[PDB]
C-alpha cells in the first residue's frame, strides 16, 4: 500500500514472538525473577494497548504490566542515560558496576521495540505506529517508556548517576525521558547527588564540558530539587571502557 495511516515505523516484526521469548531469556537469568509467568506478562503487555486508539493510551493501560514487572533494583546503582544507550550498556555489562533501565525486565522486554494496535480490532498493527511528534504523543511505546522510567527514577537512591552525550547540541535535553521524566521523578528524601558523566564523542583534547549551558541548567534543576550535582567529563570513552574491564592496569 502506497500510504499508512500514521509517520512511524510499524509493530517489530514477530513482536509477540519477540516479548515472550525476552521475558523466558530474562527470568532464565534472573533468578529473582524466576517465577514470573512469560504467558501473563505477553498478556499484560497485549493488555495495554491492543484494541485501543493508538493515541489514547493512557499509564493505567500499563499497570497490569508494570504489576507484573515489579522487581527490586539495588537503588544506589542506577544509571541513567541520554542518547548514548551502547555506552552505557557495555558499561554494565563489565561487572554490573550499575543497572540501566534495560537491565530490569520491563526494559529488556521493550528495548529498541515498537508496537501499537488498533481501535475497536484485537489487530497488532505492523505497518505502522503514531510518530510523538507528527502524530500523538499519547502513544503505546511512548507511554510505556515513560511510565516505567519514572518508576525506576522513583526507586533511586544515595548517588545517582546519568551518562550525557557531549557530542550533541543539547548535553543536557530537558525534552529527553531523562530531562523531562526522570529528572522530576528522583526522590530528594533518598538521592543525595546526581553525577552526569559527560561522554565526549570528539577525539582527543576537548572543553571542559561539564560547563556547557545545559550541564547548568541541569545542575541548577537538581539543586533547587535539594539535590546535589556532580558532573565529570569522560574524554576517552574507548579507554574508560578499557579502564573498567581492566583498572589500575594501564594508563588508568
Ligand atoms: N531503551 C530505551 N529507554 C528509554 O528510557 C530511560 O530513558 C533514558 C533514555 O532516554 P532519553 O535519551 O530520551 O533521555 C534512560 O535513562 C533510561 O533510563 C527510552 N525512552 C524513550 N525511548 C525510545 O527510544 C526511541 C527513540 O527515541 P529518541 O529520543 O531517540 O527520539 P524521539 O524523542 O522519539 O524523536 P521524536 O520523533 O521527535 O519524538 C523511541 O522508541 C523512544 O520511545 C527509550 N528507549
Amino acid at each position: 500500500r502506497w500510504r499508512q495511516t500514521w509517520s512511524g515505523p510499524g509493530t517489530t516484526k514477530r513482536f509477540p514472538e519477540t516479548v515472550l521469548a525476552r521475558c523466558v531469556k530474562y527470568t532464565e537469568i534472573h533468578p529473582e525473577m524466576r517465577h514470573v509467568d512469560c504467558q501473563s506478562v505477553w498478556d499484560a503487555f497485549k493488555g495495554a494497548f491492543i484494541s485501543k486508539h493508538p493515541c489514547d493510551i493512557t499509564e493505567e493501560d500499563y499497570q497490569p504490566l508494570m504489576k507484573l514487572g515489579t522487581q527490586t533494583v539495588p537503588c544506589n546503582k542506577i544509571l541513567l542515560w541520554s542518547r548514548i544507550k551502547d555506552l552505557a550498556h557495555q558499561f554494565t555489562q563489565v561487572q554490573r558496576d550499575m543497572f540501566t533501565l534495560e537491565d530490569t525486565l520491563l526494559g529488556y522486554l521493550a528495548d529498541d521495540l515498537t508496537w501499537c494496535g488498533e481501535f475497536d480490532t484485537s489487530k497488532i498493527n505492523y505497518q505502522s505506529c503514531p510518530d510523538w511528534r507528527k502524530d500523538c504523543s499519547n502513544n503505546p511505546v511512548s507511554v510505556f517508556w515513560k511510565t516505567v522510567s519514572r518508576r525506576f527514577a522513583e526507586a533511586a537512591c544515595d548517588v545517582v548517576h546519568v551518562m550525557l552525550d557531549g557530542s550533541r547540541s543539547k548535553i543536557f535535553d530537558k525534552d529527553s525521558t531523562f530531562g523531562s521524566v526522570e529528572v522530576h521523578n528522583l526522590q530528594p528524601e533518598k538521592v543525595q547527588t546526581l553525577e552526569a558523566w559527560v561522554i565526549h564523542g570528539g577525539r582527543e583534547d576537548s572543553r571542559d564540558l561539564c560547563q556547557d549551558p545545559t550541564i547548568k541548567e541541569l545542575e541548577s534543576i537538581i539543586s533547587k530539587r535539594n539535590i546535589q550535582f556532580s558532573c565529570k567529563n569522560i574524554y576517552r570513552p574507548d579507554k574508560f571502557l578499557q579502564c573498567v574491564k581492566n583498572p589500575e592496569d594501564s594508563s588508568c
